[PDB]
């Protein structure tokens, strides 16, 4: 259990050791304004994923940062965020617990 790949097709994306505890903690849970709740891991680093469009702050979970959808590249599946445009880090990735799997490396 040390990598994450994509749970519906396998494409690897992140590690474990690239868990990126923002504000104290690695895991955050949240709402967007459809009352979907996600529960977001953040991740210094991912790989395999495609972000979509251009950086917005609109309702942004995490203060000073931009957002861009992070799509899975191989098979589209929606992963979660990437954040960009914020201090220390300037950029990270949050992505859906849910939506990855963890195996071995
Ligand atoms: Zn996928």
């Amino acid at each position: 259990a040390s990598i994450f790949r994509c749970r519906q097709c396998g494409q690897t994306i992140s590690r474990r050791d690239w868990l990126l505890p923002m504000g104290g903690d690695h895991e955050h849970v949240v709402f967007n304004p459809a009352g979907m709740i996600f529960r977001v891991w953040c991740f210094s680093l991912a790989q395999g994923l495609r972000l979509i469009g251009a950086p917005s702050g609109e309702f942004s979970w995490f203060k000073g940062y931009d957002w861009t959808i992070a799509l899975c590249g191989q098979c589209g599946s929606h992963l979660g965020w990437h954040y960009e445009g914020g201090s220390q880090p300037q950029t990270f990735f949050g992505l859906i617990k849910d939506r990855l799997a963890e195996g071995p490396a």
